[PDB]
């Protein structure tokens, strides 16, 4: 249920393929960046979500923010499917600025 | 300088290869699990670290914890070469338990076991 | 703005008073009451930015002790429907061996209308 | 074991009094640089070797400066000759809704009784 196009509350577009091997591969758009990650290819069937995560390093051929975001979350299936995530965005910093290297937030992705 | 075998303060083993276009691939042992991630393949040249992240889903041929961890951090080269990270570990939960789905912590990786 | 009774998406009840000096006091009931204390910016920017704040509950009261504490860090956002948007850290007391898994993280959004 | 002066890895000083029923009150200096803090701790921790859960908040306004932000530290106190308070923290800045996605920094501080 994960493969396809997803949208978050900021209007970002998360395009992903969930491979048989547990891989996530795709692109993330605020402008498009590569992502890769992993998901549980044998989730519980007890009403639990499917655990997953992915990373975008914010460099493409045109731009580079010298940073990377990881999203950690779970896919929740059904008629109103969602991927509910929390994320960590680390910027490359000097040692003096490392204490403020990392932003934290939460994104919810929907198929609509 | 990211490619290699790293260990964190818990004694976990992070074996990683960094590709020229930003890919991270390898294994993690907290009995290995696959990892994949991304890193900044052209970092600033002003002393700043190199941003990176990776994911492990905690399923292999022997175990499944129905969970995934992402590490987000930066590689710092030089005399004290290290990868400093923070991580989010999400377990698959029912909706009723979703509020407690996610653990947070911080791991520092070096080339020497603890 | 901040003073009042708030509810999060879980249906928890956050009863808070914001003192002129920057103090937050009150009670929290997660879906009996627990004591909370915290702080807020009592002279926020006047440029449309939210008001930074945070508070702590240690999960011990007369009835129960979970041996844990949550801190919520966030901002009050004035609006047609006023919000307090937070992220939180819940640390349980653990042995050293279990310290790696001591801390849950999440996010709660509060309004003065119960969902 | 919590009342007293604590120092973290950044050079900050955390001065706190732990009251009998769970109050934390004191001051935090990220080095004019002193700010009020308040929080809560578990005043009846487990007796199985587990740490003592606690949390506190600083809003970064004093009489001389206002950074329009607040940090909460959530963690546990671990006793012994080399007592420590191990924390994770969330620092929320007041922002517009458009910048709210980047409102919150996260990190970790270790406090000890010596510098
Ligand atoms: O490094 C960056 C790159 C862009 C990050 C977009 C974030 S990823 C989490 C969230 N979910 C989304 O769909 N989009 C946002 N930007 C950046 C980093 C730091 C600051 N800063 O002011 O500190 C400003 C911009
Ligand atoms: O889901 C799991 C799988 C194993 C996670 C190992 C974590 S990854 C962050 C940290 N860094 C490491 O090198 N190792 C640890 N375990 C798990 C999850 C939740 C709970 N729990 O009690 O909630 C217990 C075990
Ligand atoms: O220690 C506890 C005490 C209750 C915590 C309620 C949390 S505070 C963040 C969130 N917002 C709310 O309004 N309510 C929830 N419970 C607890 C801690 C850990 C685990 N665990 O399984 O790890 C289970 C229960
Ligand atoms: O809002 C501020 C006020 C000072 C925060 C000090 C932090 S509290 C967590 C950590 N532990 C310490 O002892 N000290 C640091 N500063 C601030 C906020 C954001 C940015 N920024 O660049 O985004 C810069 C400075």
């Amino acid at each position: 249920g994960i493969t396809g196009t997803w949208y978050n509350q900021l209007g970002s577009t998360f395009i992903v393929t969930a491979g048989a091997d547990g891989a996530l591969t795709g692109t993330y758009e605020s402008k498009r960046y590569v992502l890769t990650g992993r998901y549980d290819s044998a989730p519980a069937t007890d009403g639990s979500g499917t655990a997953l995560g992915w990373t975008v390093a914010w460099k493409n051929n045109y731009r580079n923010a010298h940073s990377a975001t990881t999203w950690s979350g779970q896919y929740v299936g059904g008629a109103e499917a969602r991927i509910n995530t929390q994320w960590l965005l680390t910027s490359g910093t000097t040692e003096a600025n490392a204490w403020k290297s990392t932003l934290v937030g939460h994104d919810t992705f929907t198929k609509v």
